[PDB]
């Protein structure tokens, strides 16, 4: 389990669950491809979205759909979703853990990257 | 002036100076047009980047180009530049305020509606 | 004015106004003594604590009343307030702004000194 | 284990290791008490500060000590510390985490309270 995602819930004080998560890879075309996508758990946790083998270098792209997410408890958020761009594995393969705190009108996200 | 873009340096303390941003437009076809782009000032803000008769309701998209900044430190950043998606809605008087704060491995964006 | 501070609501988008705000100084016995207070403005800032003569160098803490700020919000927040403890160095010209975002059981707070 | 603490360094993108953590309880005379203590560990987290029956309701004090994290780094930091002061447990016992993500001239603080 090399990408992690993260999520919690600054109003609530609790981990952001059900929250659609899109990974994509960009292409030779400089194309977003779909590479993986799932919804967070009850922890606020999405594991298993890729392998080690298929995780290969390049730049990534997680959108996480916080609109949707805070539709559904009823508040009118700012952003669209949140997006995490970064190039991953250039020297060799790393562990990544990607987090966001989220809010209607502010989110913060963090990478820790594990060897 | 309705969107203005403010950008802070966290590991130094100071306003992050001459940052590349680039707005764009998502248009009818579910493209990203080129909308306006500037660099932030000794303030670490960016100004005049449109007008309320050309900001009008739509998806937009404000890239900031944190890597490029970093790179300028001497420091190796995580991400390749930071994203703020949203949708102007145009429902009476609003300025928009998009503030980013910076670090290396991590970013913290907030919008401030007034 | 070498002390600002502004205060932000993630929550609305909007500035954080009329948050009460005290600051102190660590005294010679290792007290916090008063050293002033005051209230955000409809900009979320309060400026005006203290001028250049009596912001001497010294540990402050500047503490934002942010339970009150939400329970007038009919939220129940997580903090009793949030805290910014930090040392005054005194060496060249310098502005302190310190920033907090607040969200219900969340607050960032970064310093922005020019 | 009602109260975790977890502190991560936004600089390096890695868990703050031995970072310490002082905890205090307000007494009845409107004093700080220490209550218990400990550094993070590799993961940045810090395990087994008190026990249910320990942990009764009352306003708490979770000091991190930022500032000597940072000068071990040779970054002069702002902050002298970070606090995080709130009332538990006073609706029945809950389970605390407290996490705080550090810059040398910021840090967020976050509570997830689960019950
Ligand atoms: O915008 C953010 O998310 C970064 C941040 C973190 C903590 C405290 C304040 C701020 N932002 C900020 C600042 Cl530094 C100045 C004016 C308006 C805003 Cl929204």
């Amino acid at each position: 389990c090399p990408l992690m995602v993260k999520v919690l819930d600054a109003v609530r004080g609790s981990p952001a669950i059900n929250v659609a998560v899109h990974v994509f890879r960009k292409a030779a075309d400089d194309t977003w491809e779909p590479f993986a996508s799932g919804k967070t758990s009850e922890s606020g946790e999405l594991h298993g979205l890729t392998t080690e083998e298929q995780f290969v270098e390049g730049i990534y792209k997680v959108e996480i759909d916080t609109k949707s997410y805070w539709k559904a408890l009823g508040i009118s958020p700012f952003h669209e979703h949140a997006e995490v761009v970064f190039t991953a594995n250039d020297s060799g393969p790393r562990r990544y853990t990607i987090a966001a705190l989220l809010s209607p009108y502010s989110y913060s996200t963090t990478a820790v990257v594990t060897n």
